């Protein structure tokens, strides 16, 4: 049976999906205040990272007619430039989850067909991906001022082709990421397993030597070691070596305690300056902590895990709208007047990402407090006060500081209905039979991929 809350999130899909069928159907993003769309890939992304999460509220008429259109409509020989990590998470990982729930071999076979045109990303000197791939062309490049990627997006692709090959039976697939992890195993220039940002496929070395975030650029990196370890059946004992060294890592190198309320929070380091900035994005780690807790990690990182979940929930609630910013930084030490979280005014966006409401969840799975529950029910009202567009869909807004005025900038972000309420739905289920922690992973776009039960 559906609660309350629940229901809540289902209205609030819906109400998203009636404005991304009228106005932007088979389109990458809803324009939802103009009543248009937007392309980037032009794979229908939205409707695709959507899929999952119909089945899973029960909206099975929709899914029935988003299938159509997979069967009918989605085709990958365009000349177009797709970033391999937005492509593998979003597109890759939720034709795998659709697959998986549904039955469906439909997705498999365009989950195979996609997969096989990203593969020429991984043809450079050092076997780490390029950036960037054509999937009608089949040519590959870097970014246009540098031949440098992005350590997260190169370690957080694996789940999805180890998957890939699991159900194809083609190595090829599992074969090209497991070389990048292997090799990122091996690098110099980690602070205690905290990882740079870039890393070059020319030469397959770090860059941006003794600069260290947990925010845009790392931080999957970080979740994708456990997600894979987890995955695997617990068998791959350096994933969760680099993830245990990592945490202690960031313990003894990020943590620092905002004022005026001492909230643990992480910050980033440049050259040994710490810098009291913290990136929305970070607030994926309280969820991740929590998760390796359920599989074996220590208590301390449940300790960890539920002061940074009570930051990342402040994030929400000392904003006027209720909503995250995008960025914040913390201070050190008390200043007049202020409260915790401040934001700079070029930072004020919210772009209904999910990485609070995430970690809500699994802080529910895990500790069974209903606190959280109540917290993940309080953002999604702010959500719906504060973003809703009456002909359909949500929007992001400009301004998280003023609830009169919070400006929408017109783009539903395919996340939003691939992640935020999927998310929120499973933190207000009344059952851990529920896409079970013992049974599936959550890749980086919160797509489901079956644990590998061991031998
Ligand atoms: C710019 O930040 C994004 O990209 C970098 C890699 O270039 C990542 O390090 C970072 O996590 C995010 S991707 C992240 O964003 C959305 C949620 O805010 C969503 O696409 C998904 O959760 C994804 O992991
Ligand atoms: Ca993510």
């Amino acid at each position: 049976h559906l609660n309350y809350r629940q229901k809540g999130v289902i209205d609030v899909f819906l109400h998203a999906w009636k404005g991304y069928r009228k106005f932007a159907w088979g389109h990458d993003e809803l324009k939802p205040v103009s009543r248009s769309f937007s392309e980037w890939f032009g794979l229908g992304l939205t409707l695709i990272d959507a899929l999952d999460t119909m089945w899973i509220l029960g909206l099975r008429k929709e899914f029935e007619e988003a299938r159509k259109w997979v069967s009918k409509k989605l085709h990958f020989e365009k000349d177009v430039d797709v970033n391999l990590f937005e492509s593998t998470i979003r597109i890759l990982g939720g034709l795998l989850s659709a697959y998986h729930l549904s039955g469906d071999s439909l997705f498999l076979r365009k989950a195979e067909d996609f997969g096989n045109r990203l593969m020429p990303a991984f043809r450079t000197p050092s076997k780490i991906p390029y950036s960037d791939v054509n999937i009608g062309t089949g040519v590959a490049h870097p970014p246009r001022w540098t031949s440098d990627s992005t350590v997260a997006e190169v370690t957080s692709i694996q789940l999805e082709f180890r998957e890939l090959s699991r159900l194809t039976g083609d190595k090829k697939f599992q074969e090209a990421v497991e070389k990048v992890t292997q090799h990122i195993h091996g690098l110099s220039g980690k602070k205690d397993g905290l990882v740079p940002m870039f890393i070059n496929t020319h030469s397959g070395l770090f860059t941006h030597l003794g600069v260290f975030t947990l925010g845009a650029r790392a931080d999957s990196y970080y979740e994708y070691l456990l997600k894979q370890w987890i995955q695997g059946g617990k068998q791959e004992t350096q994933l969760l070596e680099d993830y245990v060294e990592a945490i202690e890592g960031v313990r003894t190198h990020l943590l620092r305690h905002s004022e005026p309320s001492k909230l643990t929070f992480v910050g980033e380091l440049a050259h040994g300056r710490f810098s009291a900035k913290m990136d929305h994005l970070v607030c994926f780690l309280p969820g991740t902590l929590a998760l390796g807790v359920y599989h074996g990690l220590p208590a301390s990182h449940m300790e960890l895990a539920q002061e940074l979940m009570e930051t990342c929930y402040q994030m929400n609630r000392q904003m006027e709208t209720g909503l995250s910013p995008e960025i914040v930084h913390f201070n050190l030490y008390p200043q007049p007047g202020r409260r915790d979280v401040e934001v700079k005014p070029a930072d004020r966006h919210n772009l209904l990402r999910p990485e609070t409401v995430e970690s809500l969840f699994y802080l529910y799975r895990v500790t069974g407090d209903r606190k959280y529950q109540d917290w993940g029910w309080e953002i999604l009202q702010s959500f719906s006060r504060f973003t809703r567009v009456p002909s359909g869909g949500y929007s992001s807004i400009n301004n998280v500081q003023d609830p009169q005025k919070p400006e929408p900038r017109d783009k539903m972000e395919s996340f939003f209905l691939g992640e935020t309420l999927k998310y929120l739905f499973l933190l207000f289920s009344d059952d851990p039979n529920l896409l079970s922690l013992d049974a599936y992973v959550f890749n980086a776009e919160a797509h489901p991929l079956p644990i590998w039960t061991p031998a």
